[PDB]
């Protein structure tokens, strides 16, 4: 449980679009043909690889993420409350230091939350 309230939290994020997304295009893909489930498979794939030791969230959040933060390894840096979407932000505070959350469904699509701090 959360035994402390931090005003500064650092979390990295990964995002994969889906067919029902508002923007069916990205800075890497021309059209998002993959739906929720197809994107979810990728999400779980990334997570499994990281937990196994195949790769680290750095490469996934950079070369396998649509998040603009991908250029910075997918990290958002140290942010505060009222800075990110509630499902993500509230989850970040709920997570512990060094915790990688699973598939979190948000506006854009499925998000992976890695709370480093």
């Amino acid at each position: 449980g959360s035994h402390m309230e931090p005003a500064r939290v650092r979390c990295s994020h990964l995002l994969v679009k889906h067919s029902q997304s508002r923007r069916p295009s990205s800075w890497r893909q021309e059209k998002i043909t993959r739906t929720k489930e197809e994107a979810l498979e990728l999400i779980n794939g990334y997570i499994q690889k990281i937990k196994s030791g195949e790769e680290d969230f750095e490469s996934l959040a950079s070369q396998f993420s649509d998040s603009s933060s991908a250029k910075a390894r997918g990290d958002l840096g140290a942010f505060s409350r009222g800075q990110m979407q509630k499902p993500f932000e509230d989850a970040s505070f709920a997570l512990r230091t060094g915790e990688m959350s699973g598939p979190v469904f948000t506006d854009s699509g499925i998000h992976i939350i890695l709370r480093t701090e």
